[PDB]
C-alpha cells in the first residue's frame, strides 16, 4: 500500500542537485539561483555542533557542484540566508515558472516532489502535522525535495526537506530558510512528542484493509469514546475526537462497519501483539496516510 504517484509536474525541470564536500542532496533551480539546505556545506563531526557564519568562510564557490541531470551549473557566488544556501549560477533556468514564495500552515495539503538519488520520483500529496512534521516514507533519502501548490499559472513554493527524524518523521522549512515548528539544522535529541502515532489515519488505513481482503481483526466488542482514549493514551495514540469519526463518515459507509466497532478492533490490536500476521502485508499498523489518501479505494 502506498500514496498515489502523481506525475512529476512543473517543477520536474526545477530540480537539481548540490554537492559540497561528499555530501549531495536536491536543490531548487529558479531564475539564476539554485536554493538547498545549508547543512550541505557540513560534515558529520559540523553537524554535531555548527557555527554557519564561520564554516561558509571557509567555503568558496568551487565547494559546490551543481548538477542538472549530466549538466554542470557553474557557481558564481553563494551566500546564506536563514536554513537555505543560496547559489548563483552562471545561467537562467529556461523552464522557471512563475512562481511565489509563501509560509503555509499545518493542515493545508500541498504537492511535494520525490527523488530517488536525486532523481525526480513522482509528486505526492501531504500535509504538516499540528507539530509541524510530516510522515511520508517518500521522503525517507529524499532530503532537499521541495513542497508547492500550482494554482492556476502560479507555483507556490511553501516547503522544503532538510531534516529526518529517527521517528521516520520529517522537519523542513519554508523557501525562506525559516523552520516549521521548533526544528534546527544540527542533529541533536529533537523528536520529543514527535512519534505520538495518529489515530484517525490507522483507523482510515484499517479501512483499506477491510475493503480489500484483509478482516481477521474484525472483532464483536463495544467501545465508548472515552474508554478508547484510556487505551490510546496508554499506548501513545492521538485522542480520537467526534471530528475524525465524523470524518471516517463514507468510509464507514462503503464497509458498513461502525467507526466505534472499527476502534474496538483497533484496541484489541493494541492490547494483545500481532502474532506476526498481516494487515495490507504489514506488520505495524501505518499511521501514514490519511483517509484523504484512502478514498483512492
Amino acid at each position: 500500500f502506498r500514496k498515489m504517484a502523481f506525475p512529476s509536474g512543473k517543477v520536474e525541470g526545477c530540480m537539481v542537485q548540490v554537492t559540497c564536500g561528499t555530501t549531495t542532496l536536491n536543490g531548487l533551480w529558479l531564475d539564476d539561483t539554485v536554493y538547498c539546505p545549508r547543512h550541505v556545506i557540513c560534515t558529520a563531526e559540523d553537524m554535531l555542533n555548527p557555527n554557519y557564519e564561520d564554516l561558509l568562510i571557509r567555503k568558496s564557490n568551487h565547494s559546490f557542484l551543481v548538477q542538472a541531470g549530466n549538466v554542470q551549473l557553474r557557481v558564481i557566488g553563494h551566500s546564506m540566508q536563514n536554513c537555505l544556501l543560496r547559489l548563483k549560477v552562471d545561467t537562467s533556468n529556461p523552464k522557471t515558472p512563475k512562481y511565489k514564495f509563501v509560509r503555509i500552515q499545518p493542515g493545508q495539503t500541498f504537492s511535494v516532489l520525490a527523488c530517488y538519488n536525486g532523481s525526480p520520483s513522482g509528486v505526492y500529496q501531504c500535509a504538516m502535522r499540528p507539530n509541524h512534521t510530516i510522515k511520508g516514507a517518500f521522503l525517507n533519502g529524499s532530503c532537499g525535495s521541495v513542497g508547492f501548490n500550482i494554482d492556476y499559472d502560479c507555483v507556490s513554493f511553501c516547503y522544503m526537506h532538510h531534516m529526518e527524524l529517527p521517528t521516520g518523521v520529517h522537519a523542513g522549512t519554508d523557501l525562506e530558510g525559516k523552520f516549521y515548528g521548533p526544528f534546527v539544522d544540527r542533529q541533536t535529541a529533537q523528536a520529543a512528542g514527535t512519534d505520538t502515532t495518529i489515530t484517525l489515519n490507522v483507523l482510515a488505513w484499517l479501512y483499506a484493509a477491510v475493503i480489500n481482503g484483509d478482516r481477521w481483526f474484525l472483532n464483536r466488542f463495544t467501545t465508548t469514546l472515552n474508554d478508547f482514549n484510556l487505551v490510546a493514551m496508554k499506548y501513545n495514540y492521538e485522542p480520537l475526537t467526534q471530528d475524525h469519526v465524523d470524518i471516517l463518515g463514507p468510509l464507514s459507509a462503503q464497509t458498513g462497519i461502525a467507526v466505534l466497532d472499527m476502534c474496538a478492533a483497533l484496541k484489541e490490536l493494541l492490547q494483545n501483539g500481532m502474532n506476526g500476521r498481516t494487515i495490507l502485508g504489514s506488520t505495524i499498523l501505518e499511521d501514514e496516510f490519511t483517509p484523504f489518501d484512502v478514498v483512492r479505494q
